[PDB]
C-alpha cells in the first residue's frame, strides 16, 4: 500500500527524511514537533543562508484548506507596516512540494511552557512577566487593527515562542478567524477559555485578552491559574476566583444552565469548591506576602505596590464582561508598565 508515490506515511504526512534536500534549496536537518495539521522540520536554506523552520502540512484536503486560510492571515500581517508585527511569527514564504503546502518560518526557540518547566514550574520573575506582559498585549494590539480584526483563539504558554534576550513571538494562527466570520462554540484550550466560549455566548477580540490574563499569572506562579478537568470544572475555577458572573450574562446565556441555576428571587448560584469570589488572586500571587511561595521577598520590583498594579491590570484581563475587559491599546497605558 503506496501514498503519494511512497512519499507519506498512511496518516497524510510527508515521511521526513533526514538530510534530504528540496528543490536544490532546502536541505531537511530534522523532525522538531508532530501536530494535527502535520509536522514541523529545521531546515537549513541555501539561497537566503539561514536556518527555518518548515511546517509541512498533511496532503489531505481538510488540512490544506485550513492552512490555505492560516497562510491568507499570516500574509495579510505581512503587508503591515507596524514595529509591532515583530511580536508575530513571520511567514517568509510558502511553496508546493510533493503535494504538501509548506510555510517557511523564521526559526525561533522554545516555548513558555518549556521555560516554565526550566523553571520547575516555579515561575519566572514578576520584571519577566511584566516584560513578556507588554509584548503580548503590543501583539494583540496589532491584531485588533481594523483591517485584520484577527481573534487567535487558542493563546497559551505552548503558541509563545523565545526568539533565542526576552523577544517573544505568537505562533500558531492555524485556530485563528477574523471578526464577523460566523461562530464555532467549542474553542481555545480548556485552562485559557473565555467565559463567553464556556457559556456558548458570541465572542470577539476579548477572548485573547482573558487567556493573556491567565497565561500571565501562570508565567509567574509557574502553574495554571483554571487547571478545569472538563468544562464544569473550568466554569468553577473562574468562579472560585471571580464570582458568580453578571446576571445579564447569564439570563442570555445559551449555556448557563450547564454551569448554574436561577434561585427563587432571580439571582443565580452554582449548580465542593471555595464560595463565589472567595479564592483571591490577591493571595495567589502573594501580593502581601513575599510573590508566590513566597519566593520573591525583597527582589526589586517585587514591592507590595508592584504586586498591586499587576493583580488590578489581571482583573481588567479577567472580567466577566467582554464589553468592559481591558482592550489593548489601554492595557499598555496601565501603571504595571510605567
Ligand atoms: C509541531 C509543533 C511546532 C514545533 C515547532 C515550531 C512550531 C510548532 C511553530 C513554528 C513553526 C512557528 C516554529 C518556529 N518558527 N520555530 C521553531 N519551532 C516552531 C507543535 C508545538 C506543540 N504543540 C503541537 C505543535
Amino acid at each position: 500500500k503506496v501514498y503519494n508515490d511512497g512519499y507519506d506515511d498512511d496518516n497524510y504526512d510527508y515521511i521526513v527524511k533526514n538530510g534530504e534536500k528540496w528543490m536544490d534549496r532546502y536541505e531537511i536537518d530534522s523532525l522538531i514537533g508532530k501536530g494535527s495539521f502535520g509536522q514541523v522540520v529545521k531546515a537549513y536554506d541555501r539561497v537566503e543562508q539561514e536556518w527555518v523552520a518548515i511546517k509541512i502540512i498533511k496532503n489531505k484536503k481538510a488540512f490544506l484548506n485550513q492552512a490555505q486560510i492560516e497562510v491568507r492571515l499570516l500574509e495579510l500581517m505581512n503587508k503591515h507596516d507596524t514595529e509591532m508585527k515583530y511580536y508575530i511569527v513571520h511567514l517568509k514564504r510558502h511553496f508546493m512540494f510533493r503535494n504538501h503546502l509548506c510555510l517557511v518560518f523564521e526559526m525561533l526557540s522554545y516555548n513558555l511552557y518549556d521555560l516554565l518547566r526550566n523553571t520547575n514550574f516555579r515561575g519566572v520573575s514578576l520584571n519577566l512577566t511584566r516584560k513578556f506582559a507588554q509584548q503580548m498585549c503590543t501583539a494583540l494590539l496589532f491584531l485588533a487593527t481594523p483591517e485584520l480584526s484577527i481573534i487567535h483563539c487558542d493563546l497559551k504558554p505552548e503558541n509563545i515562542l523565545l526568539c533565542n534576550r526576552s523577544a517573544i513571538k505568537i505562533v500558531d494562527f492555524g485556530s485563528s478567524c477574523q471578526l464577523g466570520q460566523r461562530i464555532y462554540q467549542y474553542i481555545q484550550s480548556r485552562f485559557y477559555r473565555s467565559p463567553e466560549v464556556l457559556l456558548g455566548m458570541p465572542y470577539d477580540l476579548a477572548i485573547d485578552m482573558w487567556s493573556l490574563g491567565c497565561i500571565l499569572v501562570e508565567m509567574h506562579t509557574g502553574e495554571p491559574l483554571f487547571s478545569g478537568a472538563n468544562e464544569v470544572d473550568q466554569m468553577n475555577k473562574i468562579v472560585e476566583v471571580l464570582g458568580i458572573p453578571p446576571a445579564h450574562i447569564l439570563d442570555q446565556a445559551p449555556k448557563a444552565r450547564k454551569f448554574f441555576e436561577k434561585l427563587p428571587d432571580g439571582t443565580w448560584n452554582l449548580k465542593e469548591y471555595k464560595p463565589p469570589g472567595t479564592r483571591k488572586l490577591h493571595n495567589i500571587l502573594g501580593v502581601e506576602t513575599g510573590g508566590p511561595g513566597g519566593r520573591r521577598a525583597g527582589e526589586s520590583g517585587h514591592t507590595v505596590a508592584d504586586y498591586l498594579k499587576f493583580k488590578d491590570l489581571i482583573l481588567r484581563m479577567l472580567d466577566y464582561d467582554p464589553k468592559t475587559r481591558i482592550q489593548p491599546y489601554y492595557a499598555l497605558q496601565h501603571s504595571f508598565f510605567k
